[PDB]
């Protein structure tokens, strides 16, 4: 199972790790990828999870969009987890950079709560411009189900631990 979590709540737990890389290790039954509403995998967290299945997420995206038709801000799908875990709950945060509603983050969130466990980015966080406390705290407020949250990033991890309320 995971390891080296380090406990936030009753349901939350946080590690400064790589998604990838953590995906790889635990293979989880549900990872979540911070996708756009296109499911245009081309950077940060999503860019990295498509690339690390050799672009068959990309691939199996694209299809899903051809059929369905893009996601709403807020929304996720289930697609295959393809390498990295038995699903991939795709779920679109809002993106403050293209000027979306932060208001949206919360929405986000409750799709998580469909699922018992989850390995997790902060969604809106990083190339989504938002801020990672607010996306934190937005998190444990709203998610009920235990998801395992992996920061990449080593200074933001310990900013996040050391403000957490
Ligand atoms: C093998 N993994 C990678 O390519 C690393 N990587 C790149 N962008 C990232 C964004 C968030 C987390 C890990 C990220």
């Amino acid at each position: 199972s995971f390891s080296g979590y380090l406990k936030l709540t009753d349901n939350v737990y946080i590690k400064n790790a790589d998604i990838v890389e953590e995906a790889k290790k635990v293979k989880p039954t549900v990872v979540v990828n911070a996708a756009n509403v296109y499911l245009k995998h081309g950077g940060g967290v999503a860019g990295a999870l498509n690339k690390a299945t050799n672009n068959a997420m990309q691939v199996e995206s694209d299809d899903y969009i051809a059929t369905n038709g893009p996601l709403k801000v807020g929304g996720s799908c289930v697609l295959s987890g393809h390498n990295l875990a038995k699903h991939c709950l795709h779920v679109v945060g809002p993106n403050v950079n293209k000027g979306e509603d932060i208001q949206l983050l919360k929405s986000a969130y409750e799709n998580f709560n469909q699922h018992e466990v989850l390995l997790a980015p902060l969604l809106s966080a990083g190339i989504f411009g938002a801020d990672p406390i607010h996306s934190l705290r937005v998190c444990v407020d709203t998610v009920r189900t235990n998801v395992y949250l992996a920061v990449f990033d080593k200074n933001l991890y310990d900013k996040l631990v050391s403000s957490f309320l």
